């Protein structure tokens, strides 16, 4: 009955020498990490960027997420500040589990998330501050843009190769900016790959962990076949870009069908890299703040 956690994806803890450049580092770990689809990177302990969003004016209208909307086939929106969203998020989680938010084990949130996704008896609705452009209120990383103050001790982070604003994003051919995610408990993203099969890199600036699931690219077609077998018939014929709006699937279902799935809890201050055509999905353990961008090698 209970969710069975997938095996853990690789975690790398590069020394300062190895931490010199994301592209060089990712190229070096690729023989392992491309076989798990996702990996986690823990920066050296002394690498701690300051949070550089304009928190005063940070306002947003999160999207509403009904966990069991797909099983349902078988109000709208409030404006928040970062602060008021956090107060709502913590209240929701502590009320839901009847304990302080930081005392809820990550395995319990995970088990309850997947129970709720398939539950026809309990309708749980959460909110996700998803796809907030970093051009709106700024990146979470400091940038030498002249649109905000950079202290001297923050300049190294504005120039760091691991600053997501400094990733190479142009694709080579003869023929843009990071996105922000303000999470609460159970807010989620369903299974998808990136446009152009790009890499993506994801940084959790602060807050409670983000739980990830990843599938290596050599199993992409197997996952797509399981999806096509088990997706609602009304959605079976949809183009992939539209189907990926609603590709919610319990990782154990994929695993029972022979699809390799790995998991990780991304904690604050840690990066998650997804490799080309590595399907991934996840959910937030609680109030947090993430930044993500696609890049090409
Ligand atoms: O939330 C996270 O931390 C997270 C981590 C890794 N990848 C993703 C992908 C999403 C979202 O993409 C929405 C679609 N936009 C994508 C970027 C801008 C263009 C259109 C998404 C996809 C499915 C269902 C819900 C959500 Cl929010 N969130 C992710
Ligand atoms: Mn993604």
């Amino acid at each position: 009955a209970e969710f069975v956690p997938p095996p853990e994806c690789p975690v790398f803890e590069p020394s300062w020498e190895e931490f010199t450049d994301p592209l060089s580092f990712i190229g070096r770990i690729r023989p392992l990490a491309e076989k798990t689809g996702i990996c986690k990177i823990r920066p050296p302990k002394d690498w701690q960027p300051p949070f550089a969003c304009e928190v005063k004016s940070f306002r947003f209208t999160p999207r509403v997420q009904r966990l069991n909307e797909l099983e349902a086939m078988t109000q709208a929106v409030r404006e928040y500040t970062l602060q008021s969203f956090g107060e709502m998020a913590d209240n929701f989680k502590s009320d839901y589990f009847n304990m302080p938010v930081h005392m809820v084990p990550t395995e319990l949130v995970e088990k309850e998330f997947w129970r709720l996704v398939s539950s026809i008896e309990e309708d749980v609705i959460v909110e996700y501050g998803a796809d907030i452009s970093s051009k709106d209120f700024g990146s979470g990383f400091p940038v030498k843009d002249g649109r905000r103050k950079i202290l001297p001790e923050e300049e190294e982070y504005a120039l760091s190769g691991w600053n997501l604003n400094n990733m190479p994003v142009l694709e080579q051919s003869v023929l843009k900016v990071p996105w922000l995610y303000v999470g609460m408990c159970f807010s989620s993203f369903c299974w998808h790959i990136e446009d152009h099969w790009s890499y993506s890199i994801n940084y959790l600036h602060w807050g409670e962990p983000k739980t990830w699931y990843g599938v290596p690219s050599h199993a992409a077609e197997q996952l797509e076949e399981v999806m096509r077998e088990l997706a609602p018939e009304l959605f079976e014929s949809q183009p992939d870009l539209l189907h990926q709006l609603v590709t919610i699937m319990n990782p154990n279902v994929l695993m029972e069908h022979g699809v390799p799935v790995y998991r990780t809890n991304q904690c604050a201050g840690e990066f998650v890299v997804t490799f080309p055509r590595a399907y991934h999905s996840g959910f937030n353990q609680g109030y947090n703040f993430a930044e993500a961008v696609n890049f090409c090698t």
